[PDB]
């Protein structure tokens, strides 16, 4: 997704 992000999906 993107991660370091609005949250965190598959690199987190």
């Amino acid at each position: 997704v993107q991660a370091r992000w609005e949250a965190a999906f598959d690199l987190d």
